[PDB]
Order: structure tokens, then sequence, then C-alpha cells
């Protein structure tokens, strides 16, 4: 059982924070997007382009359920992880930290050049607003703790988290 599951829109910090939240607790971090690229031997960019999100979402669903019982440290979920009705029920009972972010910073932190299937230019922001709107509800449903990583220092966020994870 993960010491904490991290969910949030791509660009919310899931990785930056998943590392500091894991290194501070003394437990390895784990990414579902990365776990899938291993169990399949295929890049998520391909699995999407060739087989499709439909099938991908299934594979992710199976991989997540797999980590919710195997991993003992910090677990990080892919953006649309919470769109899978099955994934949301596997999260029931876990410590789920929803890292919130506004369309402003979210898009500013994702304008790099990593191949994001669901977030590709042009109008890469309209796409972000949509993802945010459509999913925001979902993240609330599975989140046992809502932390804002918007205006904050990657470390000051982990600071905030650990306190609320030790206090009732
Ligand atoms: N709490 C925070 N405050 C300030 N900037 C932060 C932040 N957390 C992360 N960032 C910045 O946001 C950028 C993207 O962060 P991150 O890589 O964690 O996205 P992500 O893991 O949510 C996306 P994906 O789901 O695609 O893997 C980095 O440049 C990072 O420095
Ligand atoms: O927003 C999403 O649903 C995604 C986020 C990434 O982590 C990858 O899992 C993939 O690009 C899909």
């Amino acid at each position: 059982a993960p010491k904490a599951v991290l969910v949030g829109l791509p660009g919310s910090g899931k990785s930056t924070i998943g590392r500091r939240l894991a290194k501070a607790l003394g437990v390895g971090l784990l990414d579902t997007d990365v776990a899938i690229e291993q169990r399949t031997g295929r890049s998520i960019a391909d699995i999407f382009a060739t087989d499709g999100e439909q099938e991908f979402r299934r594979i992710e669903e199976d991989v997540v359920r797999a980590a919710l019982a195997d991993h003992d440290g910090v677990l990080s979920l892919g953006g649309g992880a919470v769109t899978s009705p099955g994934v949301r029920a596997a999260l029931a009972g876990h410590t789920v930290v929803y890292l919130e972010i506004s369309a402003a910073e979210g898009v500013r932190r994702t304008g790099g050049n990593t191949v994001r299937p669901l977030l590709a230019g042009p109008d890469r922001a309209e796409k972000y607003r949509a993802l945010m709107a459509k999913r925001a509800p979902l993240y609330r449903r599975v989140a046992t703790m809502r932390v804002d990583t918007n205006r904050r220092n990657p470390g000051a966020v982990v600071r905030h988290i650990l306190s609320r994870l030790q206090v009732p």
C-alpha cells in the first residue's frame, strides 16, 4: 500500500513533488506512465498512436491496480488515470493527494517538448482548459487531500503535504 498516491493534471508537479515527497519519507517513487512503458516495452506515445487511448486506458487501469498493492512508497498516476471508473474505485481507501493547478501555470509548465498525446499544439491551452474542466470533478472524488501547487516552491509544497499527512 503506497504511503501516498499523487493525482493531478499533467504539469501539476506529480514528478517534481513525487520525488521530494518520496525522498523525504525514505521510500522509492513510482510512476504509472513509466511502469506501463516497461510492462509493454512500448512508449506511451506509441501505444496511443497505434492501439489507442481506449486500449491504453485499460493497460493503465491494470497497471495502477497492480501498483496499489505492490508499491510501498510514493505512487504517481498519469493525468487521465482518474477517468477510468475502475481506477477510481481502486483508490478508495488510499491516501490520495490531489495537486491542484490553474490553467495558467499548468500550461506554462508543459510548454516544453515532451511528447504529450492529449496536449499537443496548436491551441495547446484550450486543450488544457478542457482537460482541467472535464477532470477537475474526478480528482476531487478520489482525493482525500487537496493541495495547491500553483503559487508555491516545489519544496514548500512537500513541506505542506507531510504536515497534513501526520496530523488529523
Ligand atoms: N510546486 C511547484 N511550484 C513551482 N513550479 C513547479 C511545481 N511543481 C512542479 N513545477 C514545475 O512544473 C514543470 C512540470 O512539472 P512536472 O514535471 O512535475 O509535471 P507532471 O509530472 O505533472 C506531468 P506528466 O504527468 O506529464 O508526467 C517543471 O518545470 C517543474 O519545475
Ligand atoms: O492527460 C493525460 O490523460 C495523459 C497524461 C500523460 O501522463 C500520459 O499518460 C499521456 O500523455 C496521457
